């Protein structure tokens, strides 16, 4: 039926029918989007030069923000513990049973925010979120716990933490507009809603979800050295060691003493915003300059699957303006700004036929434009050059987190609607990864180095974040700044 | 992100807080809906009586069409075939080379029909196809080529045909309204244009899909015994012994004998017509008194995704009639055939939550109701049960075969949208499987018998088999009843 249900070949791709005209365009685009081996392996050595400059007392970029995880989950771990995952629109609980042998259960609800809290009181929003968690709990634990639950909350806004139970929120984003909440501490503002209706639960930690990411993979599979997020935004967590630090000398105690490992969150979007080293084209130049923050988050405008139509739609643009393509057609839809999406290039790349009908329908559908084959096979050709490139210079950031730790193996736990769903994105990476070290590999699977899937970070990863942090709580080992 | 990039577990699904009333109706959805291992065994003895019966010269409600494939694949034929495949929208052409090890490798168009393909004249049809034919042939072989290339033609509407190399239209389906083509043989039709073209192509078979999806499977997968489609319609087509065709008695040249084998198109939609056997519901009954064929396909009726949501929204709205459900609520989009797809069913199945919030939003926003949780928890149940009995049903056709042939192991080549996307339909249909046959096996890889993604039927089957009646043509074997 149709094609059948297995993965169709990769179209063969001849261009022996495109004029010389139009092939002499192609070779061009191949110039300015291709990301050499060596290339990669010059942004990896500033990428590291960076990760460290992001650590050091001076500070760059980069933020490198220290994560207050400072041991690695063993995987023997047993106990129940909670996350909460605050979104914008709305939050999960889950209930996390973990089981010791590199397992765990999962039982979690999730609830729709009502549409007045974003820009009502503080004590209402928390008010909500303590409800919800006492529905949960009250329906999971009907006789009540021996001990209370340790619960670790995703707060992926921004927010300062000298120690791993504290976030003091910078600015309200994702919509909200809550008065008396920035620039305070948001644990205790949710432990005293929750102590208010007697809940047996302790905030005990509140992280970003790519920490979450990190912890919650290296629990089930101990050979995970980073956690990546490749979607609409992009970051990367992984351990340092407390020596490498140099931003955090003079504030630790002796109980996280220099050979302490420590979970970083990179936020290495902001990677190379003095734009050196990524091969930014006029159209990558164009599209910072119209976007809200110009000169901000250059990696990630470079890396992010938000941007990859879009780059499509201002080179095709400029190709009409030259005259080679689209001659005789009405281009007005293509003058949007973002009117292609990353399902263009996605779309484009999973084409299976050798007259690229499935980008036809896609242009002719969406876009009001006709098009000839020849033109559709410019088109096929750009969109993979737009996705190889993105995950070349995902790769580097990879590269470098292994290089910086000295990892020679390594699994990378990822996540995001890149990685998850961009059409052949995983071999794209691998190869890139391959490309890097010139390793004399024949399968994939067989890499040094290698993205393999995620488990839930801002779910799962922040449960198992709280556990951790609740071991050195009773302890009374140290989980931030001297003193706090 | 989100729940992070894994399938999640199921929900625990507690039934804990549903009130008694409603627990009652639960449970009794629960006995209508489930088929008990005992039924299927019974339902299958019907089953094969009914594949014996459509052999028969009186023949039954199962079509059981001879396909005139008369040898197996052995996965050691080579060369160079085409396929053409005629949906109601498209028609793909696909080359495909065969490697002698079990092995080809595809190349392959998709031309969109203009308009007016569908209404207008037999020679504007046949002279459209030829002429995509000759664009894909001049440019894949542009020195020509040595041999004619023999085409296999997918053309998936009701036909008959007493040689493989015919086609007599019975009546146009898909959108079709083309004048002088019903009681026609297509095959010489296409011929005509094709030689008008001078094109190097013999047509040398035309097949049903589901012929194609048996044929290819198996030249891949020696231990293919059945091509089974599972979508919005339903197929299987199997290998049956000459000698068992009582209905070909008298009609065939001594050169396909009473121990040949022969391709059987089922077209087992039709099984229990008479309303005997399946365990129908007043919702099924409701569902076939309102379709556009009350008394046809009622296999089809109780095993297609394309009936799925339908069988939920009238259980749903039998409830509110009753009392039971959405009391206070605007149900008239459930008063609207056909409102709930397979997507509802679906959805519903993969919702992770235990308070079921992705069921909670697909409600609100696509249908105007609001549910309470134990509501959902009803309506979860219910997409189990008519997923699963739809399965169950599904695997009594599966096992009817086998049974009838005697395979005590076999790889079902499966596909359609239902086997593909439908959630846990494969683990469905092998706890079904090991029901019936009450295995003792832990392990779906040590199921004797167990469905397995199929290879392209319509493509690749369709130039299999070209490729096995070419060699019969060439050799003078018969592909079809004496004289014909």
């Amino acid at each position: 039926v149709r094609l059948g249900p297995k993965k169709p070949p990769a179209r063969k791709g001849s261009m022996a029918d495109v004029p010389a005209n139009l092939m002499e365009q192609i070779h061009g685009l191949e110039t300015l989007f291709t990301v050499s081996s060596e290339k990669m392996r010059s942004i990896v050595k500033h990428f590291i030069s960076e990760l460290d400059k992001g650590l050091s007392k001076k500070g760059g970029n980069i933020p490198m923000i220290p994560g207050w995880v400072v041991e690695y989950p063993t995987g023997k771990e047993t106990g129940d513990f909670l996350a909460l995952d605050l979104g914008g629109t709305n939050l999960r609980v889950v209930l996390v049973k973990l089981g010791g042998n590199h397992d765990f259960d999962t039982t979690q609800n999730k609830y729709r925010l009502p549409d007045h809290l974003r820009t009502g009181t503080s004590e209402q929003l928390w008010s909500f979120i303590a409800k919800c968690l006492k529905e949960f709990v009250d329906e999971w634990y009907p006789d009540g716990v021996s001990e209370p639950l340790p619960l670790g909350f995703t707060f992926s806004y921004p927010a300062s933490q000298k120690k791993i139970n504290s976030g003091v929120l910078q600015r309200w984003t994702k919509g909200f507009d809550i008065e008396g909440v920035e620039g305070h501490d948001v644990v205790p503002m949710l432990q005293e809603q929750i102590e208010k209706l007697n809940i047996p639960i302790n905030v005990v930690a509140l992280i970003n979800d790519t920490t979450g990411t990190l912890v919650a993979s290296l629990y089930t599979d101990p050979q995970t050295k980073m956690g990546i997020i490749i979607g609409t935004g992009v970051n990367g967590a992984y351990y340092d060691v407390v020596s490498g630090i140099e931003k955090l000398e003079g504030l630790l105690p002796e109980d996280i003493g220099p050979d302490s490992p420590m979970a970083i969150n990179c936020e290495y979007g902001s990677f190379d915003n003095e734009h050196l080293v990524l091969p930014r084209t006029k159209y990558d130049v164009i599209i910072d300059e119209e976007s809200p923050r110009p000169g901000q988050q250059a990696f990630e405008k470079m890396t992010s699957g938000y941007y990859l139509g879009e780059i499509m739609r201002l080179v095709l643009l400029d190709l009409y303006d030259s005259g080679f393509i689209f001659k005789d057609q009405d281009i007005s839809k293509l003058k949007e700004a973002y009117v292609m999406d990353t399902s263009y290039p996605s779309k484009i790349e999973d084409d299976p036929f050798e007259n690229l009908e499935d980008t036809d329908d896609l242009f002719k559908t969406n876009l009001n434009i006709e098009t000839t084959v020849v033109e559709r096979k410019l088109i096929r050709k750009l969109a993979e050059l737009v996705g190889t490139r993105a995950a070349r210079l995902t790769v580097c950031g990879v590269s470098a987190i292994c290089d910086k730790r000295g990892y020679k193996t390594a699994h990378i736990a990822a996540d995001g609607s890149v990685f998850n769903r961009y059409p052949g994105y995983k071999e794209k990476a691998a190869q890139a990864l391959k490309d890097i070290y010139n390793w004399d590999v024949e399968k994939m699977e067989d890499h040094p180095i290698q993205l393999v899937a995620a488990e839930d970070g801002s779910g799962v990863g922040a449960a198992i974040i709280a556990c951790l942090t609740q071991k050195r709580l009773a302890a009374g080992k140290s989980v931030g700044i001297k003193g706090e």
